[PDB]
This record gives C-alpha cells, structure tokens and sequence, in this order.
C-alpha cells in the first residue's frame, strides 16, 4: 500500500549520460551507441540565439570543436550532423552501456522520467507529464540543458524528451530524440510563451483509482453520467474532454476495483461542482493529474524491469 | 525554476540488488563487496513469525541453505551471520559494481530516496522522509522487503533504510543496515501499531522558502512573533517543536531570501491559524513537509562543487 509520486529506475539511462562542450559552453548529452544525442544550441553563442543560422553555424564548425567526456575520460568526435534541433556527434567509442532503446514521441497528458543532470552527471529523477501545452514543469537549472525523459516499457528504453530551454514562467519545453519541439517553441531567443493549459481528465480519473485501491472510497457514490454529459462539466472545470480511447485504457483499473469508468466519472463530476468539503484524498486536497493509467498500474502491482 | 519531489537516481543502488531465497520467502537483498544484507525474517515461515527464536531458526541453516541470484547468476555463500535484525550472507564474489558508499542512520524529518525492488529488481523509485514516529509513508507490495533507502553525496551512497514490514495503517517500518529498527517495532508478528504522528515544522519552513524563491509571496506578511511564541501555537496544531538548531538550519534560505527565519514562523503561525483561503502554495492546498532545508537548497540552487 502506499502511493507516491514514482520515477522508472534511472540506471540505464545514467550510463548514458556525456558531457558534450562547444566554444564556451557545456551542456548534457545522450551516449548511444557511437552517436552522442544533444540541443543543437551548443553550437550557438548568446549573439547567434538572437537569429541563429544553424545550418550556416554548423557548416563553419569542425570535429575538433566538439568535446564529449563520459565521466573522466574524451571520447573524440569523428562526425557530426544535424536532425531538426538535435546534434548528432558520432564519436570514437561505442557506449558499452548501450540499453536497448528506441525513440518515441509522447502524446500530450502522457507522463515520464526526467533524469536532470549536470556536466554530463546524473543529480536527480523526477516525474513530469507532458501537458496539454506542450510545456512540462520540470525542476532544471543552469547546465541542465540535454537532460532526458523516458519510460521503460516491456522491451526497452523509450527515449521521449529531450531538455532545451526555460519558459517565461518557469515551464519547460524540449524536442523528442528526432529533433522536434514539442508544440510550437523554437530553439531562438523570441517572445514565446506557454498557452493556456488543461488538466488531464483521464490522469485525474487513474489517480482516483488509485484511491480507492488504497481505500479512499468517501467520494464514490451510486450517481449515474452519460460521457457526454460528464464531458460538458469537466470542460467548464478546463479539463479535457475523455474520450472512449480513455474510457478503454482506464478498463484495468476499472476492473481492479470493481468501479465502471462512467460511474467513476459521476464522482469526478461531483468532486469538481462541489469540492471535497474538507476531505482529502491520498493525501491531498486537489486532485492531482500527473499520473497516467499505467502509472497507476505499474506502481500498484510492482511490475519490474529489465 | 520549478520545484518536484525528487529523488536521487537510482542505478548506483541498481547494481547492488539481488534476489535472496530461503525456503519458500524470497526477498531482496544489497550485495556491497563480498556480502548481501537482507532482513533476518527471510529465514521464518509464516508459523516461525509468531514467535521466531531467531537464534535457534539460524544456528539450524547452513551456507547452502540460502540462494542469492544476482540477475541470472547464482552467487555462493560462504559464511553467514545476523546483526540485529539483518542478515548478512557472506559470498564468494565481491560485487563489482559496489559504489563507494556508507551506512547512516538517519533522524526522523530527514528524507531519503527508496529503490522498490521485487524479486531482485527495480520497481521504480521515490523520494520520502523519516516520519517522527519512526514509520515512512512509502509505497511497498507484497515482496518488496529488502528494498532500500538512501542518499546520494559525490558518487557515495549512504545507505538508510532496509524495508521490513508494513503495518496495518497502510505506513511502513525497516531498519538501518545495521539491522535496528526505527521507532518500536519488531520482525515479528504481533500487534503493533505506528504512534501518533506529527508535522515537521522546519520541513514546512523549508518549503515556504522554496514557494518565495518560485514567486508565491502571499502568504507572507507584516506581522512578528518569537520562537517560544510560535512553538505555543506549533503545539496546537501538531506541529514538531522548533529549535534554536532548526532556525540555524534555516539561516541560508533565510539570508537568500531576505525572509527572516521568525518571520517566516509568523507567515506559518498565520497559515495554521486561517487556513489558505482557497490560494494555494506550489500548487498545493496543504502544507508540505517532507523537503528537509538541505532538500530546498539542492533543488533549487543545486550541489556546491566538491
Ligand atoms: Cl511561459
Ligand atoms: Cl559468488
Ligand atoms: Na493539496
Ligand atoms: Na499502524
């Protein structure tokens, strides 16, 4: 029993994290193989941010001008390249560490593993979802670009974020290992901003799953909801409509209860027009949207890996 | 920016984690140079667990009697002892993926990071804090004994905490790897039950620093009050008394934050007093009070360079 927040065991992702330096700065990077993984922006200089080149940048910068430590020791770069916002150094050293891997793009709403680090070292792990706009809110400080998140799934190391740059407000945005930011950020100095958000309808009904497995039962009750009718209140409480795709992940936990997801979702209705009343749940007095179903179903029945 | 629960990573510990069987229990194990720590209890049936003589059960087993699987290689004892509550298996091979590392043993309101493991492997990993009765608030299933708590400084592990046992509020009870137990209880069954607990009043100081250095400042006002004032109203609340130690601990957030420490005591002695009025505190309605003053620091301005 017990509910917390929980990250993947961060083991083999440690094993792959590089020190990766160009001209004046040092940011992190990911070691695969013999390729290193890292934000195209160490090439780029506080001038350059303003309206990088980076083609242009890249093409006037050689191997020697690239530095990669896994821990103590060089790796030497013998090639670089360039996919999206993503540099790509190959270097003289395949990783021996090398976990098997692959590199997946998450959906917003779906949650990972940040492992943070710094100079290349590994300092902390924590859980972060994907919001609704495209941001995380991540804890990472200066030298923390090339961080990485990541889920580990029944065959591998699933790769999805990669760390690059702090929001006005204090959210964070990144690429997956392909290069691409996630929602509309770009890797200059410009005026973006974060929308609005949402909160993660379908998180906040695993979460109340995970209650009741943990036996928080006050807020069940015998109330009936259509999903459409269920979808028009939680849209004026700005959550995301659920959708039937949603109803069926939740079926697990639906079934480990006993607790039909539209009956579920008759609580949530109530908790959201009503509040708790001065009640909590696992401990908490708001309702909380940053675990996923298999969050859930990993940490209730203490699946393990590789 | 941003604030998380965050845990250290975890894969210095990953490769010390073994699978430990005696009869039909099997448990985890640390296996640091040539011996794997586990608890005494692996060697008890459900029937010895009424009543153990621990002595006899073990002076009666022999070496192999235990198997230690370390991944898919088995590991051969040699030697065996039981101090205190943990046993010790001697083996054959020292580890060589040991880290430099220490045993601790922690104070109640300090936090440390868990490795929940099952059969040898990691389950995934969270951070929580010593309450003071003596009991964490983890979240552990069946098998999950043996797993261990511990804390990360320059690449040493200070190990912790050694799980045990769950007890029937849900909270959860081990040892130091000595094998004494925190707080009253025993590897035995029998009826007992974690006492009343209380907050962590510098924990909770140490977060409000932590919510001003992420911009909340609402929660701070014009009023004063002493240290003896404010533990009076610390006491009615349940609420640890505060130290003139803990007001020392707090001195650098203090000093960052321009907040002194009895001022920040009146904002909290204000909290607990009239509640949030609906406002909320690093996005949480409730006080928290599992970040230690040392937790606020690292996270928020990270490790000073050894
Ligand atoms: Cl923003
Ligand atoms: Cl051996
Ligand atoms: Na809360
Ligand atoms: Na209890």
């Amino acid at each position: 029993s017990g509910f917390r927040k929980m990250a993947f065991p961060s083991g083999k992702v440690e094993g792959c994290m590089v020190q990766v330096t160009c001209g004046t700065t040092t940011l992190n990077g990911l070691w695969l193989d013999d390729v290193v993984y890292c934000p195209r922006h160490v090439i780029c200089t506080s001038e350059d941010m303003l309206n990088p080149n980076y083609e242009d940048l890249l093409i006037r910068k050689s191997n020697h001008n690239f530095l990669v430590q896994a821990g103590n020791v060089q790796l030497r770069v013998i090639g670089h390249s360039m996919q999206n916002c993503v540099l790509k150094l190959k270097v003289d050293t395949a990783n021996p560490k090398t976990p098997k891997y692959k590199f997946v793009r998450i959906q917003p709403g779906q949650t990972f593993s940040v492992l943070a680090c710094y100079n290349g070292s590994p300092s902390g792990v924590y859980q972060c979802a994907m919001r609704p706009n495209f941001t995380i809110k991540g804890s990472f400080l200066n030298g923390s670009c090339g961080s990485v998140g990541f889920n580990i799934d029944y065959d591998c190391v699933s790769f999805c974020y990669m760390h690059h740059m702090e929001l006005p407000t204090g959210v964070h945005a990144g690429t997956d290992l392909e290069g691409n930011f996630y929602g509309p950020f770009v890797d200059r100095q410009t005026a973006q901003a974060a929308g609005t958000d949402t909160t993660i309808t379908v998180n906040v009904l695993a979460w109340l799953y995970a209650a009741v497995i943990n036996g928080d039962r006050w807020f069940l009750n015998r109330f009936t909801t259509t999903l459409n009718d269920f979808n028009l209140v939680a849209m004026k409480y700005n959550y995301e409509p659920l959708t039937q795709d949603h109803v069926d992940i939740l079926g697990p936990l639906s079934a480990a209860t006993g607790i039909a997801v539209l009956d579920m979702c008759a609580s949530l209705k109530e908790l959201l027009q009503n509040g708790m009343n001065g009640r909590t749940i696992l401990g908490s007095a708001l309702l909380e949207d940053e675990f996923t179903p298999f969050d859930v179903v990993r940490q209730c029945s203490g699946v393990t890996f590789q």
